[PDB]
């Protein structure tokens, strides 16, 4: 199936290095303008986004009006939310880095995470544009055996769940 997923545009923890999550930050000038960027770039197709503010900002100005699905949602890092990369314990970094076995306390365990993120893809049945989060399109990258890093504003294009079809960043 046929799927383009959407990294929303950059908000002020991006610079500034912070786990991002649930926390519902806004985009930033240049966010809103990595986010105009994406019309015109975007295919045609049903949309569907994360709910939370970042997201549905960058659907929009991407020119979509996509329908909310908390699915979408970025994983919950619980009491680690807004934590620096930087001084993130080496458990933790590791568990991240090498994504599996992270448990964040108060927060969304990897595997729930993913278990979410599948559920909700298996659901689709036709092509669409997904407006989500960088920890989302990296478990669906690395469940692809691809490296999941992709710039805030940027696209991915899978045909699920077989193979990465496109990677498009744009200046």
């Amino acid at each position: 199936m046929e799927l383009w997923l959407v990294r929303h545009g950059e908000t002020l923890w991006n610079r500034e290095g912070r786990l991002l999550g649930w926390t519902d930050l806004p985009l930033t000038a240049e966010g809103e303008a990595q986010a105009r960027r994406l019309k015109g770039a975007l295919p045609s197709l049903p949309a569907f986004s994360s709910d939370l503010l970042r997201a549905r900002r960058t659907a929009e100005l991407a020119g979509f009006s996509p329908r909310l699905y908390p699915e979408l949602r970025e994983i919950h890092f619980g009491a680690l939310e807004g934590a620096l990369w930087e001084t993130l314990d080496p458990r933790h970094k590791e568990a991240l880095l090498r994504f599996q076995g992270f448990h964040p306390p108060g927060g969304e365990s990897l595997s729930a995470f993913q278990e979410r993120v599948f559920r909700f893809l298996e659901g689709l049945k036709a092509p669409a544009v997904l407006f989500t989060h960088g920890g989302v399109v990296r478990a669906v990258l690395r469940a692809l055996g691809e490296d999941g890093l992709v710039p805030p504003g940027s696209a991915v294009a899978v045909d699920w769940p077989r193979r990465v079809l496109v990677r498009l960043a744009l200046d």
